[PDB]
């Protein structure tokens, strides 16, 4: 009956390791970057918002840039360093397994980690890759670029037509990238497996994702505490019923859950050296 022989990280791995799962779908969100020690981004009494969330507004961002590039410059971080969930991404990725990793999270670490374009769907986009605001323009600027303004407290400006320069990321009044439904509505028809990382599945219409899998897709949710069950209030998660079958729930910090779904798989010296080595690349950065 059930693609699972139980209902635990080792039922999960064994599956994983099984010709029936060939294609991985990861959703993750701020609990696998916690470990990075990355500012949160997402005090302003100062800026005279006419409401709080004007200053991730995108019409009040082109009326008034400053308060938005301030609090940028108060929470850059100290260094960009994925944590070993991310490369755990980048392993299912080496090992032919990594269909699509779809994540919340704003802080480029999956890109650091080396996830290609192809493998991503930013849902709520990046601050890796930056715009010009001009429709006719839209010249492409890099995060050193975008850095070295913002530490000068200099607004970022199009070289090509003087307008703003915007981080990627999805303002209030944006619309979700056109990404996310275009591969949602591909890769769900192929999925064998749902990891779900450092996500509490409760900002739409992410959370929706998990009710895309087909019926059979076991889901793996490794989070510091359990989510994505229907809400008594309000296809959940089911992992306590006695109806529930393909679900699973590992509750701790997501670097240990990664660590020991790779010890299962014979990965943890592969991912030890990995993580070893790009964290000494980016320690070393001269
Ligand atoms: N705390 C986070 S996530 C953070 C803050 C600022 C920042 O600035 C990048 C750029 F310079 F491109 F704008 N990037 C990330
Ligand atoms: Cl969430
Ligand atoms: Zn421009």
């Amino acid at each position: 009956e059930r693609l699972l022989d139980e209902l635990t990280l080792e039922g999960v791995a064994r599956y994983m390791q099984s010709e029936r799962c060939r294609r991985v779908i990861c959703l993750v969100g701020a609990g696998i970057s916690t470990s990075a020690g990355i500012p949160d981004f997402r005090n302003l009494e100062k800026y005279h918002l006419p409401y709080p969330e004007a200053i991730f507004e995108i019409s009040y961002f082109k009326k008034h840039p400053e308060p938005f590039f301030a609090l940028a410059k108060e929470l850059y971080p100290g260094q960009f360093k994925p944590t070993i969930c991310h490369y755990f991404m980048r392993l299912l990725k080496d090992k032919g397994l990594l269909l699509r990793c779809y994540t919340q999270n704003i802080d480029t670490l999956e890109r650091i980690a080396g996830l290609e374009q192809e493998d991503l769907v930013e849902a709520h986009g990046t601050f890796y890759t930056s715009h010009c605001v001009s429709a006719s323009c839209r010249h492409e600027y890099p995060l050193s670029w975008m850095k070295e303004k913002i530490f000068s407290e200099v607004t970022p400006k199009c070289e090509d037509c003087q307008s703003l320069v915007k981080p990627d990321i999805v303002f209030f009044g944006e619309s979700l990238p056109a990404r996310f439904f275009s591969c949602m509505q591909s890769d769900f028809l192929k999925v064998d497996l749902l990891l779900v990382m450092g996500t509490s599945l409760q900002v739409q219409p992410f959370a929706s994702l998990i009710s895309k899998a087909p019926l059979s897709t076991p889901r793996l949710l490794i989070n510091k505490e359990k989510a994505g069950q229907s809400d008594p209030f309000l296809g959940g998660m089911d992992f306590d019923s006695k109806k529930a079958y393909r679900d699973v729930a590992w509750l701790g910090e997501c670097d240990q859950g990664c660590l020991a779904l790779a010890e299962l798989l014979g990965w943890k010296k592969e991912l030890e050296d990995l993580v070893r080595r790009e964290h000494a690349s980016i320690d070393a950065q001269s």
